[PDB]
Formats: C-alpha cells, structure tokens, sequence
C-alpha cells in the first residue's frame, strides 16, 4: 500500500488543529514558551491541513507572546567533494561550486527538514537567520533576536541560534522523532569539542556579488545523541505524552545541553 | 526512478541556471513572452540548484516584461466525499469539512503541482489568483491582470486566469509533463459547453470568517485533456525540444484551447 494509505488506515479519527492544539497543552506547552521543534508529519497518523495545521496548532498554544524555532538546514549548498547522498562525479564538483545558486533567506529550500519546517520557513512573519548551510526560522516574541547575526563558522556554536535558546531557558519539543534529530545537542559539541574540526563552504551574496565563501565548522555527529538522549531520559525531566499516533517528548533546552556537555567530557 | 543516485545516472553533466536557460531559448522562449508552465523536476536530470535553477532561469528568459503563470491548486481543501487518493471513511467526512484550514493565497501549499511550483510560489513579488482549489500564481507584467477577480465557480472558465492568458496570445510549455497537465484545456471544456456540473466545496475566508463553501464547477477530466493531445500534435503547431533529458512541448494556448473546444464538441 502507498505510504499515504496506511497512514489513513493507523488513524482512528482525523487529527485536526483543535485536537493537536489539545494534545500540545496536555503534554505541557504552554503560552509564552520558547520552544525549539524537530518533527514527522506521517507519525502524528492523518491531519486535515497537514503541514499548514500543525504550525498553525503551535502557533495558537505559544502565541505571538511566546517564540516558535526550528532548524533550516539546507545542506545541499555544500562542497560536492563530500557528498554521500548521492555523491556526484568528481568532474561535476567545480561546475557546482561555480553555478549553484546563492543561499536566500527567503527562497533557498531546506533538505531533510520535513514538510512542517518547509510550511513554517515560508509562514507570514516568520524570520530566518543567514547561514548558508545551517541556518534557523523563528516566530514570535524572539525571533528577530534569536536568528540575528548567526556567525558564519561555528553554526551550532556559542554565536548561534542555539546559544540564544540556551539563554532564554527555552524548551525543546520532539515530535514523532528521537534525541538523532536533536540540533541543541550540537551545542554540547562544540563546548566539549567532541568532534573534529571542518572545512566547509557555501555560495553566498557578499558585495552583492556571489561568492563561493569558505569557513570553519565541526563534523556535527549525531549518532551519539541516541545514547546520551538515553542516559539522559534516566536522570528524570522528559515529559512524555502523544501528539496523534506521534511519541513526543519535552524537556528543558538547557537540562540536555548541560547534560550532553558533561557526557563528552567525562 | 525518482530516487537520487538514478537521477545523477541520467546525466552526463550537471543542469545549471545557465545550461537551463540555453535550452529554453532553443525550444522558442523568447522576452516579454506570456507563459503557463507546468513541470516535473525529476524529469530534467540532475539540477545545480534543483527547483531555484528552474525558475531563475525561467525568469532570466523571460524577464520582468514577460509574465510566467503556474497553476497553483490546492484538492486538500476539496470535499472528501470524492477523494481517492487515498479514500478516508466516511465518518471522517464532516469533521473534515469542519475543520481543514480555510484557503489563504499566502500560506495554502499546493497538491501535485510539483517543485518547482512550490518554489516559484514564495518568490517575491509572486501573485496568487484567489480560489480555494484551482488558483493560479503570475509574475511579471501581466502579473495582476492575469490573476485578479477569479470566479469561484467555473474556476477555470471566462473569469479565469486561463481567459486572461488566452486574450494575451499567452504559450504553453510543458517540462517533462505531457497533456494531463495541461490546465489550460479546461477552458475548452467550460466553451464548449459539452461537459457536466457539478457541485463543488471547499473552505474559504468569508467575512474575515472560515465558512465551507459551495458552488458550481465543472468536472474537469484530465483524460480527455490527453486525447486531445495526442490529436493535437497531429494536426496543430507545437514545438519540441529537450531541456537536460525532459521532453519538452511550447505552444501557443489558443491554437490548443480552440482546438480544444471543438474537440469537446465534436
Ligand atoms: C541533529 C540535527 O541537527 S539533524 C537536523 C534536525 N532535523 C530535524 O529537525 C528533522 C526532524 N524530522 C525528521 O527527522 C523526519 O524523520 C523527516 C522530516 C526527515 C522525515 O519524516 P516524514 O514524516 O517522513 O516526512 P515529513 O515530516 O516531511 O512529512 C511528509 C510526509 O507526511 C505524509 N503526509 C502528507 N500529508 C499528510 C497529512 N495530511 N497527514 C499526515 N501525514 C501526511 C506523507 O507521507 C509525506 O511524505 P512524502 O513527502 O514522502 O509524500
Ligand atoms: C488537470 C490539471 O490541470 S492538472 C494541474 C496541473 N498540473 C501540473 O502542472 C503538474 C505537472 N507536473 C507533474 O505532473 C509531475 O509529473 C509531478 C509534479 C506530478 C511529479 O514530477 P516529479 O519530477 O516526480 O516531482 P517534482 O517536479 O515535484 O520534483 C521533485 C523530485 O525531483 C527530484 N529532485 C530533487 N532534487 C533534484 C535536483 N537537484 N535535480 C533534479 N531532480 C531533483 C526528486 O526525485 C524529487 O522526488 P521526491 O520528492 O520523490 O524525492
Ligand atoms: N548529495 C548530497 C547533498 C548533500 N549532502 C550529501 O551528503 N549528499
Ligand atoms: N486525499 C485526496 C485529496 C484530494 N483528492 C483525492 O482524490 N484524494
Ligand atoms: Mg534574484
Ligand atoms: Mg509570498
């Protein structure tokens, strides 16, 4: 059967923006909020409005009062050389490099995101940092403060979207996915330096001009944040609980950052 | 396949903006042209930029003094008493209707009309015709004329975007799509007067309020749409040329449209 088909057929009744609105304050979102999301559409079973429903459902619980985040990462703007997913031929590389076209806020698609973020990203009044690779939407109260000046290197660092969420003691809300897809534990990273040191690159408008604009990143691992997302869940402080079919999970960003950062050192 | 790695193998060098709009021109895209374009990303090959190369190269062609106009519909918003794809219980079919989000030219993705669609829908300065579920989204200099005063029934009749193309002496190119994606032949069903009504609803913003509307339409069948087609390329004037690997038709709409008409009837 098509995918679409036995979502319908693992669905009871249809989700809709009322009782996604419902099951997201039963789980604990609250309005005023700072709340960075990562999601599945599919796991949540059917929705009448898809996308459009579920950002529209957060939207109604955090209120413009309180700062919706997610992450944008659009990584097919990066050096061919290290493409995996496909990789291209080799003789290809210096054509990209020469011809992709220039990261735009406003324009430039995500990659391996989901629908939500894609809906979201192009949402009215939405804002979204300037990374070329890694870059952050928001929504709300933050949202200009929150993707303002995201330094060029170091895209999960200390100058990021995540250090300001770090800040605001925000929360982090898990949709359908686990700790794998968890962009704050990135921040762990960088302040253990868990993980190697990267040349990367990225077209970008400087000057007016494009330019293919080289920097410094790290080798971002996620594959370690399944572990430590179980270690932590032990220590207590997950708030469990459905969205639809979906398994969610909240916690304080600042509790698995903090966590995530003693994990790599000891 | 649609899959990645088969579409790399389809190519032997990478399509870019500047390879896009060189094979553009050699089919007949010309400046200030009026244009209906429908899509398929896959079909092309492999794209330095994907869905972003497509239209700034469409845009490079055609320029602000031209107009390009894509169909923008959007049957997630149509009465789930006829959906197919995939059929969902009737006991879903009222809470549906109560419920999916009302159409809002900014924000409503669309359904089956490709990448490309999706991406030229957010650009700047973009316009989308207003109807619940067969809007149309122009650009350029006709932009305005073309998409404004939409009728709800009869959506793609004589107060349609499709009439405004027709009086310009717009074109039709098809990329890697053949004539069931042809739009445009839907106004040679409503003139020819030959076809059936039906009732039709969706959700819209009346009143500053979300209401479920009903109205007239015709059923439109996109099997007939490809018949003609075939007919078509026999007898009338179409021009073919490849863009990358997709096979590519650019037409004159009112020589498909008359043809059309008395086609239907008979
Ligand atoms: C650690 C890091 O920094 S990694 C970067 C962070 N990453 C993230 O935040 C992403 C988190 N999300 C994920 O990881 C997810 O697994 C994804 C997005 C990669 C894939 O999940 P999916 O549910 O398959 O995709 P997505 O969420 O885009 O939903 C699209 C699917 O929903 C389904 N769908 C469509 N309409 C509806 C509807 N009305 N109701 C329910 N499901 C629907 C379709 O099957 C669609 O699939 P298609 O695009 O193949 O047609
Ligand atoms: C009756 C009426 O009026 S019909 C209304 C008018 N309809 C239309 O205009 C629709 C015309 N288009 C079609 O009919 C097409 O056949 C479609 C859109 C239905 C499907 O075409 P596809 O090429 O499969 O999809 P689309 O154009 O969205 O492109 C996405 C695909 O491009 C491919 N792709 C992704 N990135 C790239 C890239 N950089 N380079 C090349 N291809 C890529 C992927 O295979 C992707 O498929 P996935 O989403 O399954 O991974
Ligand atoms: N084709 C790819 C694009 C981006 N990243 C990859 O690993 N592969
Ligand atoms: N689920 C569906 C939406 C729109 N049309 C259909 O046939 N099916
Ligand atoms: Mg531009
Ligand atoms: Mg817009």
């Amino acid at each position: 059967s098509n995918a679409m088909n036995d979502i319908v057929a693992s669905t009871q009744l249809p989700n809709t923006i009322k009782t996604i609105t419902n099951d997201l304050r039963k789980l604990g979102l609250k309005k005023g909020m700072t709340v960075i999301v990562h999601s599945s559409l599919s796991s949540i079973g059917w929705i009448s409005g898809g996308a459009v429903a579920v950002v529209e459902a957060l939207m109604e619980v955090i209120t413009e009062e309180g700062t919706i985040i997610m992450p944008t990462q659009s990584s097919d703007l990066s050096d061919p050389k290290h493409w995996s997913r496909p990789p291209v031929p080799e003789e290809w590389w210096q054509i990209i490099r020469d011809n992709v076209p220039a990261f735009e806020p406003h324009i430039t698609p995500t990659r391996a995101m989901g629908k939500v973020v894609e809906c979201f990203r192009t949402y009215p009044n939405v804002v979204r940092s300037n990374h070329p690779l890694g870059s952050f939407a928001a929504w709300g109260r933050h949202a200009e403060e929150i993707t303002v000046n995201q330094s060029l290197s170091m895209s999960l660092g200390e100058e990021s979207p995540l250090r300001k969420i770090y800040d605001l003691d925000g929360y982090i809300l898990l949709i359908g996915v686990g700790y794998d897809s968890n962009t704050s534990v990135g921040l762990s990273e960088v302040r253990s330096g868990a993980c190697e040191l990267i040349k990367v690159g990225a077209p970008i408008i400087e000057n007016g001009e494009r330019v293919w604009k080289e920097f410094v990143d790290m080798d971002y691992d996620s594959d370690k944040f399944v572990e430590i997302g179980v270690e932590f869940e032990q220590k207590g402080t997950v708030t469990m609980g459905k969205i639809g079919n979906a398994k969610c999970r909240l916690m304080k960003q600042r509790d698995i950052v903090d966590f995530g950062t003693e994990w790599f050192r000891k």
